[PDB]
């Protein structure tokens, strides 16, 4: 009975990193692909690392949140951060809840032409000043995205690649020679989200943006990053019209280069599972990674 099990033991890292903190209350309420996150006393929100992963941790996050709860202006809510416990073995970040419904898909396309207008130029509007920000005080937290996959790409060489069959490495391969030759990092650097998708944005009730969670992967980046998912075509997310549009509202930004940033995000995507399972050690993630390679190389 697993998530009990969960609860129990989260309750009791809380009480223990936390002296004055006490538990009344504590639910799983969400779960991404680095952390478990929990509502507590119906009131706080305790997420804490799962995945075994160095560049992206909590150190970086609590001094984002921090740097942009002091330099944003802004009536978005992002998560405000009054309890944190970091070391390398175990991350706990405690912070209010962002109160709000999460956008989907679904919400999107009931909304009246009004209600989506403005939801998108909150957007672009949080975005723009978000980028605009001088990141002087954060300038540490810089990510490359080229030498990331780089240093994964030694990982695959370092243990699986070999066992690899042909057309598996030929898709890590072409993979590798496009990102060699690509021009989407030669662009605009600021501070991104970096992962900026609907599951993160909440809305009030008129519609509104009223909140955005998870700065977990945030940094200096390229300016592209932050419409890698807004342009996604899939079913967890708005559509590509939806991130043409915030572009378009955002402005100043090379929309064909932004397609060819989530284009090229999107062909690493087999890869970055398959990676993220010799990571973790979940062989279904490299099962599902090698078996997404296939279904590719049959366009
Ligand atoms: N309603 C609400 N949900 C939250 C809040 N913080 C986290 N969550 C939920 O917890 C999930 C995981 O949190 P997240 O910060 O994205 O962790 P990650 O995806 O693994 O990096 C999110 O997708 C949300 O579902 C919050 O302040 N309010
Ligand atoms: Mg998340
Ligand atoms: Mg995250």
């Amino acid at each position: 009975d697993d998530n009990a099990t969960n609860v129990k033991a989260m309750k009791y890292l809380i009480e223990h990193y936390f002296d004055n903190f006490k538990v009344d209350s504590i639910e799983i309420i969400g779960s991404g692909y680095d952390s478990v996150a929990y509502l507590v006393n119906n009131e706080y929100i305790f997420k804490t690392k799962f995945s075994t992963n160095k560049k992206k941790g909590y150190a970086k996050e609590k001094a984002i949140y921090n740097f942009l709860n002091t330099n944003l202006e802004t009536n978005v809510k992002i998560p405000n951060i009054e309890y944190s416990y970091i070391s390398d073995e175990l991350s706990i970040l405690g912070y209010k809840e962002i109160k709000g419904t999460f956008l989907t898909p679904e919400i999107y396309s009931t909304m009246s032409e009004e209600e989506q207008n403005l939801l998108k130029r909150d957007i672009a509007s949080f975005l723009r000043q978000m980028h605009g920000l001088d990141y002087t005080d954060i300038s540490e937290c810089t990510i490359d995205n080229k030498q990331n996959v780089l240093e994964e790409y030694i990982l695959l060489r370092e243990t699986i690649y070999n066992d690899l069959t042909d057309i598996e490495k030929d898709y890590i391969e072409s993979f590798m020679e496009r990102l060699n030759a690509t021009t989407v990092f030669e662009g605009k650097k600021c501070l991104c989200h970096n992962d900026f998708s609907c599951n993160h944005l909440l809305l009030d009730g008129n519609n509104r943006l009223t909140g955005i969670i998870d700065f977990g992967d945030s940094g200096i980046i390229d300016e592209y990053c932050d419409f890698i998912y807004l342009l996604e075509d899939s079913e967890e997310e708005i559509g590509t019209n939806f991130g043409e549009d915030i572009l378009r509202m955002y402005g100043n930004i090379d929309i064909e280069k932004a397609k060819e940033y989530q284009d090229i995000v999107e062909e690493y995507y087999p890869i970055e599972t398959i990676v993220y399972g010799i990571k973790n050690i979940k062989q279904e993630f490299i099962e599902n990674g090698r078996k997404e390679i296939y279904k590719r190389t049959y366009k």
